[PDB]
C-alpha cells in the first residue's frame, strides 16, 4: 500500500507564544523519508522554476501570505531539500563569474553545460548543446513549456533554442546581434523561428508582439511568424476560454498559446519600495490587480491543462513551468507584485503534486535560476536602498528592502539556494548540489540515452 | 551495518567550461540516503553554530577559499538539510517579529519556545525554560560551551542563563538592566553568575573581562566571579598550554577556559568595505592575523579538547560549539573577517564529524541563529551600500555588498536557510522546520525525559 507522501502540513502547530506552539513537526520524520525515497524510473518530469526564488524570496512572501507560521501547501510541501550552486563562467577566461543571470543559468539545468550570461543553449565556445526537452521529444516523450514571460525570455527560450544573445527574439534583432544566427545569413534562426522548429506539444506564455514579424528568408520568408505557425499546423489560442477548448496536443495539432503582447500579467498591486520607506509612508496592503482576468488563464490553470494534455502520452512527459515575474518585480523593488507571483507560483506547485501524488512515476521539482536581491529587515531599519512595510497575514508589520543598486534595476546575488523535489530520483537534489546536476537526474529519471 | 557515510567530495567532477564538469555528483545518491536515515536513539550530540551564517554566507566564503565548484570538507559534508525558520515574537503583542537577534533565537533552539529580541532562556511572560543543556546535565550526561565570543554573549549565554536581558553581563548591568534578576533582589544573578551556578562540565571562550566583577550578595559577595569560580571548584585556563594539559573534566572539576578579555581574535585581516568600493579600489586578498596565536588555542583546537574530556563520560554528551565572528564581522562589514571565521568554523566541523563517523552513535548539525547582511553581487555594481572586490582562489573577482543600513552595524535578515546534519534522527532537518523544532528533535534523540 505504498506511496511517496508530500508534507500534509508544515505550520506551526499550536500556539507561537507558547512552549512547542511554533513547532512545525509532529513526531519523528525518518519513517516518513525512508517512504519517500525510490530509485524507481520516472514517467513524467514537472519542473517548477519561480525565477530569483530565493529562499529570502519564499520567506518574504510565506511571512505576507501565510503569516510566519504558515506554510505554503505547494512551496513547503516537498519532502527532499538541498541548496545548488549557480554560478556562470566568464566567457574570455572561462573562470567563474559569480552571479548568473537567467539564460547562462537555463542553458545550465537545460543543457548539462556552465556558460556565459546571456548565452542560451551554447558554450563559452558557441558550440550548440541539445537540450532535455529535444531530448524528451527525440525520444518520443510529448513535451510542454509554460511561462507568465514572454516566450521569447530566456528562461524558457533555454529548452528550444541556440543563439550567442538571449536578446535575439526574432528576426529583426537577430541579425542585428547574432549575426551568426540569422537565418538570411544561413543561421538556425531567432529565438522565435526557433521555437516554432523544436515544436514541443504545449507551449503557452506571452510575448505575442515578436509573432507580427516576418522571416527575412526560408520556405515563409516575407510572411509573419504568427502566419508561419499556422502554415506548419500549430492550434494557436490566445485567452482561457480557447485554451481550456482543446482537446488535444501532439506532434500532427501542437498547441500554441499567447495570451499577451508582452509578459502577462502580474496578480497583485502595491507601490514601489522608496527611500526611507519604512519610515516616510504607512504600511502597504497589497491588493488583487484588476487587469488579471478571466480571459486571461493564471499559472495553475496553465500548468493544469499542460498536464492535461500531455498525460494523453503513453510514453510519459517533460514540462517546464515558470513563475516568471518574481524577478522582475524584485528588480522593480515592487513587493507586491513580487510577493503575489510566489503565491501564483504556489498554486501552480499545488497542481502539480495533486498530479505527481496520484499518478505515482513523476518527479516534480521547485527551485529557481538565482538569487535576488531582497532581504527582510527590521521595522525601524534606516537604509540607503529602497524600502517599504507590509501588512502581513498575521497583523504585524514587515520591512522588505532593496539595496545591492544605485540604478534602474536591483540586481541577482549569488547565495546558493533552495531545491526541494518528490516522486522517483527525488534523493538527487538533498546536500550540495550544482545547477548542472539537475541536468543529469532529469535524464536520469527519463532514462534519457 | 550499512553505518552512515558523510558527503565524501561534492567538488565540480571535472572542467568546469564542459558538459558535465561542474558536477558535484557522480551517480545517483538513493541509496546513499537511504543508509544515511536512522531512529536509534543518539549518544551524543554536538551542535555547531555559525552566527549570521546564511546561505549567502556560506556561498562567498566558499567561493573565496575553495573556489565556485570547491567543496568544504566539513560544512559541505552533512547529506541530509533543509531550511528552517528564525523569526521572534514581539513582547509585547506577541505576534511575530521577523528579524530575531542571538537572544531569542538560541533560546527558541535551547528550550523550544519562541521569544522576544532581547530575551535570554525566558519567553515573552518573562518565565524561565529550562534549557537543553539544564536537562542533559539532570539526565547525568557531560554537557560542554564553546564560543569565539565572550561567554556572557547571547549564543553561549542561552545555554546556561535566564535573564530578560542579555545586557545583563554581570553584577553590575544587571542590578541597573534585568533588577528581577539582580541577586540582591533575590533574582538568580547576571548571566555570568547564572553560568557558574549551571556548572557545565566544560565551557571555553572569551569573556574574562566580566569576571573580574565583585558579587553583591550570596555565599560570595564581595568576592570576584573569578575567584568565586576557584572556590567553587573550577579549573582555570586561559592559554593553549594549559587547555592541553588538561586531563579530566567532570562536575566536581569543571573546566573554565578564558581565552581572552572580550571576543576571541578573528582569523583573518581585511580593509573594511567602502562606499562604491568595488569600482574604486583594487580587489582584495585576505591577509592571516599576525596576533592570533600559538598560545590562543583555535576553533577546532578548542573542540578537539571538548571533544576528549566530554566523550570519557559513558553516559553521552551534549556539546554547542559556536563560530561567533562571522556575524560580528558581517555586522562591521569586513568581508575578511567575516569568510575567515566561516573557514575557521569549517574546520571545527570536520573535528566533529570525524569524532561522529568512528563513534557511530552522535547526531551532528550545523545551521546559523538568522541571515545576515552580505550578498555576492557581479563585479560592476554601482550601489548604496558599502561594497568590495576579492580576489579568490579561482583567480576571478567577487564583490561582497552591504546594504541594509545606514546606520553604524549591518544588520541581520530574516530569510530562512540551511540547517544540515549527520548520524542518528538527522532526518528531523530535511524540508521546512522552525528553530523550534531543533530542541524537540536534539531532546528526544538524547531521549530526555
Ligand atoms: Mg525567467
Ligand atoms: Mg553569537
Ligand atoms: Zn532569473
Ligand atoms: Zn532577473
Ligand atoms: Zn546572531
Ligand atoms: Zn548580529
Amino acid at each position: 500500500t505504498p506511496e511517496m507522501p508530500v508534507l500534509e502540513n508544515r505550520a506551526a502547530q499550536g500556539n507561537i507564544t507558547a512552549p512547542g506552539g511554533a513547532r512545525r513537526l509532529t513526531g519523528d520524520q525518518t519513517a516518513a523519508l525512508r517512504n519517500s525515497l525510490s530509485d524507481k524510473p520516472a514517467k513524467n518530469i514537472i519542473l517548477l522554476i519561480g525565477d530569483g526564488m530565493g529562499d529570502s524570496e519564499i520567506t518574504a512572501a510565506r511571512n505576507y501570505a501565510e503569516g510566519a507560521g504558515g506554510f505554503f501547501k505547494g512551496i513547503d510541501a516537498l519532502p527532499l531539500t538541498g541548496q545548488y550552486t549557480h554560478y556562470a563562467l566568464n566567457k574570455k577566461t572561462g573562470k567563474p563569474d559569480y552571479v548568473t543571470d537567467s539564460a547562462a543559468s537555463a542553458t545550465a539545468w537545460s543543457t548539462g553545460v556552465k556558460t556565459y550570461n546571456g548565452a542560451l543553449g551554447v558554450d563559452i565556445h558557441e558550440k550548440d548543446h541539445p537540450t532535455i526537452l529535444e531530448m524528451a521529444k527525440a525520444a518520443g516523450l510529448a513535451t510542454g513549456n509554460v511561462s507568465t514571460a514572454e516566450l521569447q525570455d530566456a528562461t524558457p527560450a533555454a529548452l528550444v533554442a541556440h543563439v550567442t544573445s538571449r536578446k535575439c527574439y526574432g528576426p529583426s534583432a537577430t541579425s542585428q546581434k547574432c549575426p551568426g544566427n540569422a537565418l538570411e545569413k544561413g543561421g538556425k534562426g531567432s529565438i522565435t523561428e526557433q521555437l516554432l522548429n523544436a515544436r514541443a506539444d504545449v507551449t503557452l506564455g506571452g510575448g505575442a508582439k515578436t509573432f507580427a514579424e516576418t522571416a527575412t528568408a526560408g520556405e515563409w520568408q516575407g510572411k509573419t511568424l504568427r502566419e508561419e505557425a499556422e502554415a506548419r499546423g500549430y492550434q494557436l489560442v490566445s485567452d482561457a476560454a480557447s485554451l481550456n477548448s482543446v482537446t488535444e496536443a501532439n506532434q500532427q495539432k501542437p498547441l500554441l498559446g499567447l495570451f499577451a503582447d508582452g509578459n502577462m500579467p502580474v496578480r497583485w498591486l502595491g507601490p514601489k519600495a522608496t527611500y526611507h520607506g519604512n519610515i516616510d509612508k504607512p504600511a502597504v496592503t497589497c491588493t488583487p490587480n484588476p487587469q488579471r482576468n478571466d480571459s486571461v488563464p493564471t499559472l495553475a490553470q496553465m500548468t493544469d491543462k499542460a498536464i492535461e494534455l500531455l498525460s494523453k502520452n503513453e510514453k510519459g512527459f517533460f514540462l517546464q513551468v515558470e513563475g516568471a515575474s518574481i524577478d522582475k518585480q524584485d528588480h522593480a523593488a515592487n513587493p507586491c507584485g513580487q510577493i503575489g507571483e510566489t503565491v501564483d507560483l504556489d498554486e501552480a506547485v499545488q497542481r502539480a503534486l495533486e498530479f505527481a501524488k496520484k499518478e505515482g512515476n513523476t518527479l516534480v521539482i521547485v527551485t529557481a535560476d538565482h538569487a535576488h536581491a531582497s532581504q527582510i529587515v527590521a521595522p525601524d531599519t534606516k537604509a540607503p536602498g529602497l524600502t517599504q512595510a507590509l501588512n502581513t497575514k498575521d497583523g504585524a508589520v514587515m520591512v522588505m528592502s532593496y539595496g545591492n543598486s544605485e540604478e534602474d534595476s536591483q540586481e541577482h546575488t549569488g547565495s546558493q539556494l533552495r531545491i526541494a523535489a518528490y516522486g522517483p530520483h527525488a534523493a538527487n537534489v538533498v546536500g550540495l548540489t550544482d545547477q548542472t546536476d539537475l541536468f543529469y537526474t532529469m535524464k536520469a529519471a527519463l532514462g534519457l540515452k
